[PDB]
């Protein structure tokens, strides 16, 4: 919600609560999402200041607030900053920001990530240029200098951030996007590469020094309709994990592949079915095994701008010899929603 | 504060500042409250929007942020999240809402939960359905139906919560409200029933596989006067501690008694008066043992709807003899409260 | 921002992201303010309600957000509660408050503390009157009744925080200040006095029952000029580390001096030249040993009231031979700011 608007400073303060379960079967340790309530609520602000005629200054912070935790020792479980960055942008040369903030790849996987609860598996926290990581430095580019409509570009620098653990460790690293849109077709690629850490070379699971991450998505957006595509692909960068043995790394290689289609009714119902797939290759000890593979059925009403409510189900194709011991349970969240 | 209410969405910021202090003799280890200082703030937003002329949809989200930690490592003490929910309300056939939010049976001790620091012992966070607690569906009824005035009824389904901690768990369970108003006079009851985890029954203190609550309420509100008194049941659900074996548990059983009385004078001046007794049967090793036996006097000034100070007293009956070791020394608080 | 403003209350919701990051040599680990992502964000309100023509009451909170950290196990890192406190004041007479607040000595060391992202080293978080500290009450004064125009005084009472290390721990203590301000010129010293608590005289360094900081400070701010020194000292309460040891204590003696020089053109630009030096005494096993020594050269560019930048370079004096193992390498930080 727009909460103050003078001299040419805008603030939009927004946030969201979520009433949120899932059904799985007995723990839901088994299974794709697990089992329980997930309640959480969200709380930002973006800001956005004219500088001049030419120039704009602009930041956001979001939080994650989790709703499922006692008011005990685990109160603050799940809890988290999402985005803190600020940034400038002028004119038709373009913009940049740095801090916490989508990762370049997330340009592409974007595309996919359009399910209601579930979805864009392969869009990892703190994982190089998939998803929200901290200490990005970020320049985009609109309608190419103003000069190509629908054509937007990407250059990404990523600090190095070397944590207690290697999975949300990562160390230097270059990325960029392009993308081009005309009247209801988008098209994008991008890729990101990037040093792995010592501790990250020091895990049992994934073998290199470097990481890299790319995909590319084709999408159609036109009145009422909404279908697409994403592909990808990335070496030591995806996080996994072996039940059996506990141990702990990044997959040497991956090969992904989302789908989505969906259809907004004037009414406000909104039916989602996806496909979502990605394999591991060179696993240690393993080989290849698949890390995602499943079929999702959905739906989202909306009452209006502020309330809905749906239903998500996973249809989940991961078998239950599944060598990484991953969940082959299916999974359905229900959920109703509050937001300004 | 209504910070923003446009196309039929209204959202509501609030929160406070509490600058508070305990005093009790010595340590305040041995006191009713403690000793020391006790500042916190609180930060939420509510929203509620018009989706027809007969169906409202709401949210709320609601923290609490103490003030009285050091920037250091004891930072997080003893902040959370305290409600998050989001729900619909349909003309007179009822509403429902999903996520953090208050225990039926709170609806009962709600009447007496109004002294100015202290007061309502028995309404226990995370404790069933006495208190604030996660994961509970609940439908409520006004004037049944549209039917009745001042008759209302809820009903409330409690997921199972299966936390690290037996004090913060539950099972899965069922509770209900009915409550009469007329004129002045509020009447109400309520009752809820649960599993118990193994967890809980795991536990030195607390025998059974069920945990039961239940309480009723007499109040008058009518002017510038507030009398109200509790009555109170629970098995297997009042969260217990002996300090000599240092055993934890829930008590077996428990009876609890409140009352209170208040007087609002027009010039800002709300004196109080209450008394509070909550007596544990069949502990193990103990037997019959007080766990609350209080007087309190206590006063609070509004300068207005936004600012306030009182002072708080509790005359603690609790023996230097108690068998659990419950703390007998005095506690009074002095607090000053800005909230918008 | 100006959120709400109604019925004689009005409320600030403020808050910023700032985008930063420090360069220094190698790991950091022996330069003066670390390496790497350094991102966070701010979020606090502050509310002031007419409550008659010469009564006003208000409160404040304040929190801090770090965004360089992952949204996995150190996901709080750094965060915490920076300002909670609520407060009446009263025509000429004074204000009062409680609560988390800025410690009485900070009245002086505020002169100096001016620096784009560095600078105001003395002024310790929980650290007696230095810094922001908890239960803490304040009387202040101003124009003295209002018989004096630009003379203010501050009497402050600390409350004992007994915490779990002996950092952030204090005893019970009094200070105070005064200031005056005539036309483009500042003056003012500060005192305070508190008992150590048993832990903080458990540590191997600093020896003492009593902890003692004193400050004053002169400064000239009229027009686009601003110039100011600090003069202190201490006993047992500056906070230390020995690097070689891995020993903690406070210093049982510091004397300290602090100089700024800023201008600021009109255009945007505000240029900063400072220095600081905090040097200990009689530190155990040392002797004397400088904690602090340093020149600053930096710059800010304000493109307007919510939108700047700036770099901050410190030319570190510690020498590489510090007894204590104080980091010697130099750090610039720059940074994006967007605040409202
Ligand atoms: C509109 C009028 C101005 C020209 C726009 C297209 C430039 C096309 C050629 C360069 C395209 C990017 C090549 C790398
Ligand atoms: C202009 C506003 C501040 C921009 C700071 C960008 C830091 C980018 C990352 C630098 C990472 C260095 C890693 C060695
Ligand atoms: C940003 C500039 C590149 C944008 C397109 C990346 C396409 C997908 C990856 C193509 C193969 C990369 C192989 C290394
Ligand atoms: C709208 C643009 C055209 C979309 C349909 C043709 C390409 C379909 C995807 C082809 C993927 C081939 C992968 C090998
Ligand atoms: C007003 C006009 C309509 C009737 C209202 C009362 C219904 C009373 C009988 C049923 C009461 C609840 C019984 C269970
Ligand atoms: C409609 C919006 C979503 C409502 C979800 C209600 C979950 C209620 C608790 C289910 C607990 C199951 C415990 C086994
Ligand atoms: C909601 C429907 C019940 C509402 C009234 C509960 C009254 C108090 C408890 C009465 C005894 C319950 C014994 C089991
Ligand atoms: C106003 C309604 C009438 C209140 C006074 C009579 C009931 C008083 C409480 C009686 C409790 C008896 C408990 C056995
Ligand atoms: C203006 C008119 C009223 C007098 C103001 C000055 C009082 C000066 C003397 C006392 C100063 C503080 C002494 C301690
Ligand atoms: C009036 C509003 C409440 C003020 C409370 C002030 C507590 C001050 C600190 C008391 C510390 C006692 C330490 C023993
Ligand atoms: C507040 C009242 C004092 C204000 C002035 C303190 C000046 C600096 C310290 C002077 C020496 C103090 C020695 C003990
Ligand atoms: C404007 C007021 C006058 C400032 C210049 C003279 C005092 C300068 C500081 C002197 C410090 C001496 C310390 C011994």
């Amino acid at each position: 919600a727009e909460i103050y608007n003078k001299d040419g400073n805008k603030v939009d303060l927004y946030g969201k609560a979520v009433g949120l379960h899932y059904f799985s079967k007995g723990n839901g340790e088994n299974s794709y999402g697990g089992n329980g309530d997930m309640t959480y609520a969200r709380l930002g602000f973006k800001g956005e200041t004219q500088i001049n005629s030419d120039l704009t200054g602009y930041g956001q912070w979001e939080y994650n607030f989790q709703g499922n935790n006692s008011e005990g020792a685990d109160a603050q479980t799940g809890n988290k900053t999402r985005l803190a960055f600020a940034g400038l942008k002028y004119a038709d040369v373009g913009s940049f920001d740095y801090g916490r903030n989508y990762g370049v790849v997330y340009d592409a996987l974007g595309y996919t990530d359009m399910l209601p609860e579930f979805g864009g598996d392969t869009a990892y926290s703190d994982d190089f240029f998939v998803g929200r990581v901290g200490g990005v430095a970020t320049y985009r580019n609109s309608n190419f200098f103003g000069l190509v409509d629908g054509l937007n570009f990407a250059v990404q620098y990523l600090g190095k951030n070397e944590r207690d653990t290697a999975r949300r460790s990562n160390g230097d690293g270059v990325g960029g996007s392009i993308s081009y849109e005309y009247e209801g077709f988008g098209i994008v690629g991008a890729y990101g590469a990037a040093d792995r850490t010592n501790l990250q070379e020091a895990q049992p699971l994934g073998n290199g020094k470097k990481a890299e991450q790319w995909a590319t998505g084709l999408k159609y957006d036109a009145n009422n309709i909404y279908l697409a595509a994403n592909y990808g692909e990335t070496r030591n960068a995806t996080p996994i994990t072996n039940k059996f043995t506990n141990t702990s790394g990044f997959a040497n290689k991956t090969q992904d592949v989302l789908l989505v289609a969906q259809y907004q009714f004037d009414f406000g119902l909104r039916p989602s079915i996806a496909y979502t797939k990605s394999k591991a290759k060179d696993v240690e000890g393993i080989g290849d095994v698949d890390l995602v593979n499943y079929f999702e059925v959905g739906a989202t009403y909306y009452f209006n701008k502020n309330m809905s409510t749906y239903v998500d189900y996973i249809i989940n194709q991961i078998d239950s010899d599944n060598k990484l011991g991953v969940g082959s349970d299916d999974t359905v969240a229900v959920g109703i929603v509050y937001q300004f």
